[PDB]
């Protein structure tokens, strides 16, 4: 049996759960089938990385191209004042979620635009990178270190930038063979220089779209019907609709902002809310009792 | 400019190279290229892992298996008997490498067959794996940790035991995400126990074959030009048949038998020629210069 009460990780007070007895039957199912039965999809920003650090915001894989020395003043200016007219329709109440569609194609365009204009080589990614803020959450080498032990296939699935993300995670020594990156890939011209960006955006609304395009890596797994996903939106809860059959997934969900006016749906929507919490150890305590 | 006289590593006396001329013009264009243009295409047994130590005689990965405990002592004179007398064929100076085909497939199924029969279970293989005596060449942390750190493609094309192989680099922690396995896959039953092999048997004749069958992955690294090719065999020598463009390939090959019989034939067909030789500074000297 799964018992909540008697897990240490359970009872911190930022864990919050509508549905205890549904949890520990989902827990139950995933730790039946062991390592031959699961997968895990995942989003990055914010949800494998930290929200917070010492007092201080914590970068978005776009906030450390933003941030870079390879970015003028100026050019951060006006990504700021795209996130603040853009941002205000991303958390209006209002407009529906296909509403939002429209507007966040525009934000993801013209902020990607304005980074293509400031002359971005491959070669400096790595520099910038390990001169950045960025900060995994922790247990992070656990989290990653015990999926490759036990070879659990890790779709990371992501609406940052995919050269980034795999370069915070390669200098943190986690990328490891079982790891798939999923995101925005920068496209380079003749010289390594960023121009454009590679196949069809991937953003915060349309994670059913790129779940679906992506059937040949989940048809492989076809055996992996035990699922643990991990966001920290609503449209995260999208990122396992192209999985081949599902058994027991476990829906968790950070909830790093906005609390008071998120809450009760995220309660509502994910298994297992995480509230304000800057570590994997929620996670991590599952997977001690599945692998 | 590349000086072959000014680098250790190539004075070591199992370092033989007939054209030290074109080595080192090849090297050169390697070192134009860097990380952007190369990727590594290289054998697994014998040649990644050693063919002995302490004066002992190394398992491939099919012996991890015939060796360990889930298997018995008259199944491992079945296995010996086989190794003898198809081996002798392999070996044949008489046969060309197009006769001795149906004479591998017949023992790499006739083998396969008797491993099917012992009842070996997918759970079991990290067990048996980390008791077994296998050990990878010196300097394999230095070789795959480099190649992690640029994201260098790493396509390992192996006609061992796919299962096996991928725990022996997975327990070592040198199995990154910018390694590809492609070997002979074991095929499990309902329970997790082995029943067969998955695709089409690659055996050491035919690697053209499974070269060719990869077009999906080397067309997506069209501009990784540069290669650089390990093996022990002749045959590892078609491992790069399928790669979509060549500007400079480096051949380095592992004779750790045979010597006096091979060494004339190594030397005119392989770029550098290893003799007797368990480690991978070589490479790794050449990878310094590059990346």
């Amino acid at each position: 049996a799964v018992h909540l009460k008697m897990m240490p990780e359970f009872q911190k007070s930022s864990v919050r759960i509508k549905n205890p007895t549904r949890v520990e039957e989902i827990i139950c199912g995933l730790i039946k089938g062991g390592a031959a039965k699961l997968q895990i999809i995942t989003d990055f920003d914010m949800t494998l990385s930290r929200f917070s650090y010492n007092g201080k915001r914590c970068p978005t894989c776009h906030n450390i191209i933003d941030n870079c020395k390879l970015v003028t003043d100026e050019c951060r200016r006006k990504l700021l004042q795209l996130k603040e007219q853009y941002y205000a329709i991303e958390v209006d109440p209002v407009l529906t979620v296909e509403e939002k569609f429209p507007y966040m194609v525009e934000w993801y365009t013209k902020s990607h635009g304005l980074l293509i204009e400031q002359g971005i080589p491959k070669a400096k990614l790595k520099e910038i990178v390990a001169d950045s803020d960025v900060m995994l959450k922790e247990g992070y080498e656990n989290f990653f270190g015990k999926l490759q032990q036990h070879g659990i296939p890790v779709f990371i699935f992501s609406a940052g930038i995919g050269d980034v993300l795999e370069e915070v995670i390669r200098q943190a020594g986690v990328y490891h063979s079982n790891v798939k990156v999923v995101s925005n890939f920068m496209d380079f011209d003749e010289n390594g220089v960023l121009k454009g960006f590679k196949g069809e955006l991937i953003h915060v609304f349309n994670k059913h779209d790129g779940a679906l395009k992506n059937t040949d890596y989940f048809s492989q797994l076809k055996d992996n019907s035990n699922i643990i996903l991990l966001g920290d939106s609503q449209g995260d809860l999208r990122m396992a609709d192209g999985v081949a059959n599902v058994e027991h997934i476990l829906k968790i969900g950070y909830l790093n902002d906005r609390v008071d006016e998120l809450l009760e749906k995220y309660m509502d929507s994910y298994d297992i809310v995480l509230v304000k919490e800057e570590s994997l150890e929620v996670v991590n305590s599952i997977l001690q009792k599945t692998l």
